[PDB]
């Protein structure tokens, strides 16, 4: 028997969730590391992890004060008046509201602490001695001061990820979203560097920042941003992207970043084309967390790029130690995550073997307009089926004719198996959509048809009857070829 | 002659021309449709597209839109934006202008459809039955008035729709229904809605963000708490949220006596014997079944005692021939239960596809300033139709209200079940987004979902919606229609 039941590395949303049933669900004493505490530079995140700290909170915070400088502009189409040339964003004062409200959650999670027998907090770095032993030493570097050791029956590894460098010159005069949420201005000129959905939600963000004669610039190596989304959604969004002001530059990525005489970044791009900027936010991918918390000496095998290998209890080759979260490179996603803590703690604490389901899992895209997906693209369902139909409806919200911003077309788009009429994915572009794309996901877990779609009356006049407006198909794929007739 | 027109539909709104387009369309049937005017406005208001389209849910959704903005613009301080708050004016005309012109383009393309539907043609005037295959179109609604034309037809489809309901009292015609209320010139100062329902909380909230600097929106219900026949814990939470906005709900009072003060505005006594006085005194109290000038009689069509055309499961009437939809049969009031409705009568008659329309777990929205979102029973119903009823809860402030400083903004959903199979019986949210979330939620419920299909599926953060996924425990229960609690 050993002096902890479950000692958990990383105080995120899967080890804080993985943590706090163990302990109060199951009565476990739970020793929980993190390096910090609250939010901030030198690590940014604390507890909480990712999500709170530099994540989906502060984020979608951000992203909403982003939205005013739409919704200020169309309410001059519905009648209201002001002196237009008075309204002026605020980035301190942004950046203070969004630090207050993450300090709360960061307080509210030392009362957890605080009230759950058999869960204590430890602060620092935690490294593996062997499989039941592990280490809290004061810095990641392995011959600084060990600050505790704990003997543990099992071991769970929920360290999250960290943001990606480009090995370009100059990556160190770049920043990445951690340093994005602490910025002190506003940049007038900025650069998002990566098509993928970190990147376009703080081009969003600064965007709306930015002094009047900024400019904002997002640059993409591939074709067309978001890869991996729909065909038709990424090619709408790149369009609204266009019409709020975002110079999009696809098939550019930066060569060189020097820094100017004033501060600013001189970036060479591959193209030979050269722009100055006030940031570059290297928003490329986040890579595992797992190259310092010594796994080689507990024999935990990991991947190419770090990732722990786990099976689908989240067990690695060592039959104590879990993973879990983005340290697993699963679906990196809060919820997912949560869900992994939580199958974790049945699996090993009450036997009742549970394992996450990583398919039809629904995420959202906070850029403006905002986006919501759920289930299969048309070219994968395409490849796994004999018969697919597509069903698309676009138009135009009635109050964004009145607006002004007419640019904003909403869209939806629905892939079956045209077999038995099964839903295979529901893609989504247009406001609301992150909130109607979760009761959307129910819906694919119980296994929906495209009638069970079209046969339920609709709420009108909103968005999201047009889910219920679909009858007919708008193109098909016989046996992986795309053909309008069957 | 065979009978001139395969179908007359006497009404082109939301039922109407869902069924005179689908049949001519699909079917390649002689259409015709009757409707008293080609574009919204005095004197009839409803025009082509009916109701909803010229004095009903597209107006109103467009002014609740413009209504928000108060809101929003006041909000959007406490995450950093400076403007000169002192500049901000609502200008009234400008809404009704832009609504105006709104309203009007949809007529135009209903005209175009009737301009390119080979077969579908309108008719204008009064449309009267004369017996089972004749319809009269007159030039008004007196029995007597010169008819313009007559339409031999095999199927008469009624689709005419309903109208604003009066008090008896004294000063009823001081008083204004929602119709004029579209076409306001001036935004009232002080105001009262009386009603306790969806149009009437629906336009205080209008009022309320348009109204002058000093103004004041009350809102009168003779009953005990507002929108009746909703979740009670829901209607607590959006009176107070109301009140929180500066909307004065009055409830137990209900006008007695309406007179006409010198300088325009109205003088209201209540029954309560309080008095007050308004610029506008708006009546939204019920919608009539509009049948009365029909001349049902003729023809020998039975209705209900409230006017409401008595129809069967396939909207048929007791006269074989003739069939009636949307707001005439009294049946659920919404433009998507009547376009429905009328899709069913064409694959019923015309494609022998045989379709009721199923009128149960209907989704509804009431687009307050915050609005609802509600699909399926009520507890207190659930409680006398199950044995065991559990009901789970939620309500959280955004964390964006604590930063905007709206913090009176609670979401709220609440999900009531038979708690011996867990199948979700109804689902009702309060707050913003909750008429988007809740339609997909309706397709859910349709489908027969247990509440484990909710808390198992994965959520998608951050939002207001993945509240319905994480709500695994009841609140309380209704054990064989007590309120229980451990079971
Ligand atoms: C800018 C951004 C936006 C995002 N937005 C969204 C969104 O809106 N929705 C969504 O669902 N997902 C979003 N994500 C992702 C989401 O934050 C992650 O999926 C999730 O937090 C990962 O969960 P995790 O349990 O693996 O731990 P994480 O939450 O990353 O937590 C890891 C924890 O381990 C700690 N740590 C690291 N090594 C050690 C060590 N040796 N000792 C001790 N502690 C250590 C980190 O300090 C710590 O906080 C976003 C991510 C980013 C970066
Ligand atoms: C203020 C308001 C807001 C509403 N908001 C919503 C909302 O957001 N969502 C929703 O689902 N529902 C809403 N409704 C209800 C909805 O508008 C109606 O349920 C729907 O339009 C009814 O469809 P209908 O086919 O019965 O006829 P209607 O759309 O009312 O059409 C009736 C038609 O018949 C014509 N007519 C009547 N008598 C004759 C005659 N003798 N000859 C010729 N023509 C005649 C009327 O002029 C004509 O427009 C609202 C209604 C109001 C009043
Ligand atoms: N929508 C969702 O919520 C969602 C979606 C997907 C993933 N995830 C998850 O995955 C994480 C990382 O997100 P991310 O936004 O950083 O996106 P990611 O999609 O890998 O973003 C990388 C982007 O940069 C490009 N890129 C990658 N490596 C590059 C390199 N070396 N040089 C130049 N460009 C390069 C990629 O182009 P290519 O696309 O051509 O590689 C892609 O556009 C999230 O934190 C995690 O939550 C969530
Ligand atoms: N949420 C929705 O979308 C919703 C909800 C229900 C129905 N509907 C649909 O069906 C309809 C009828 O619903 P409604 O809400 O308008 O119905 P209603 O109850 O007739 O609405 C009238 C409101 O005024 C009160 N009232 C009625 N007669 C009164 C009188 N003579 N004296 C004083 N006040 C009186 C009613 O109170 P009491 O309740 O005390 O009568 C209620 O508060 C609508 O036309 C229709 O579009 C929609």
């Amino acid at each position: 028997s050993r002096a902890y039941d479950l000692v958990v590395i990383g105080a995120g949303s899967g080890g804080l969730e993985a943590g706090w049933n163990a302990a109060s669900l199951h009565k476990k004493r739970v020793a929980v590391i993190d390096l910090q505490k609250h939010h901030g530079p030198p690590h940014y995140a604390a507890l909480g992890g990712t999500c709170v700290n530099v994540g989906c909170v502060p984020k979608k915070l951000m992203v909403t004060g982003a939205n005013y400088m739409d919704t200020i502009r169309e309410s001059a189409g519905f009648g209201w008046e002001l002196d237009r040339e008075s309204v002026r964003p605020n980035w301190k004062a942004l950046i203070a509201a969004k630090n207050k409200a993450v300090s709360g959650i960061n307080d509210s999670y030392e009362g957890m602490f605080a009230d759950t027998e058999g869960l204590t907090f430890h602060q620092g770095w935690g490294a593996l001695q062997d499989n039941h032993t592990v280490l809290v030493r004061e810095s990641a570097d392995p011959n600084s001061a060990v600050l505790e050791t704990l003997d543990t029956e099992y071991i769970l590894l929920a360290t999250g990820s960290w943001p990606q460098h480009l090995g370009i010159e100059g990556d160190d005069l770049c920043i990445t979203s951690n340093e994005a949420f602490y910025l002190d201005e506003a940049p007038k000129r900025a650069l998002c560097v990566g098509g993928g959905y970190i990147s376009i939600e703080f081009a969003g963000i600064f965007n709306a920042y930015k002094a009047r004669g900024g400019q904002v610039d997002l640059a993409y190596r591939g074709d067309m941003i978001l890869r991996g989304f729909d065909s038709e959604l990424r090619k709408q969004l790149t369009e609204q992207l266009r019409a709020n002001g975002i110079n999009v530059r696809t098939h550019e990525n930066p060569a060189k970043v020097t820094k100017n005489a004033d501060g600013t970044r001189h970036v060479v791009f591959e193209s030979g084309a050269e722009a100055d900027y006030d940031v570059v936010m290297l928003a490329i991918g986040r890579v595992p967390r797992s190259q310092t918390l010594q796994l080689d000496k507990a024999g935990v095998e990991v991947a190419k790029n770090g990732a722990i290998k786990v099976d689908a209890y989240s067990k690695t080759n060592v039959d104590n130690i879990y993973a879990i979260g983005d340290v697993t490179d699963r679906v990196m996603l809060t919820p997912v995550a949560i869900n992994e803590g939580a199958a974790f703690v049945d699996t090993v604490f009450a036997n009742k073997p549970r394992a996450t389901d990583h398919t039809k899992v629904a995420c959202a895209v906070f850029s403006i307009p905002p986006m919501g997906v759920c289930g299969y693209v048309e070219e994968d369902a395409a490849k796994k089926y004999d018969q697919v139909a597509v069903y698309e409806s676009s138009f135009t919200p009635l109050m964004h004719n009145i607006s002004g911003s007419t640019y904003k077309k909403f869209m939806v788009r629905i892939v079956t198996n045209h077999a038995d009429g099964e839903v295979l994915g529901v893609h989504m572009l247009g406001d609301s959509s992150p909130e109607i794309i979760q009761s959307v996901a129910i819906c694919l877990k119980m296994g929906a048809k495209i009638s069970d779609f079209y046969n339920t009356i609709g709420v009108h006049p909103t968005s999201a009857e047009e889910l219920c407006s679909m009858r007919t198909p708008a193109y098909f794929y016989q046996k992986g070829k795309r053909v309008e007739k069957i």
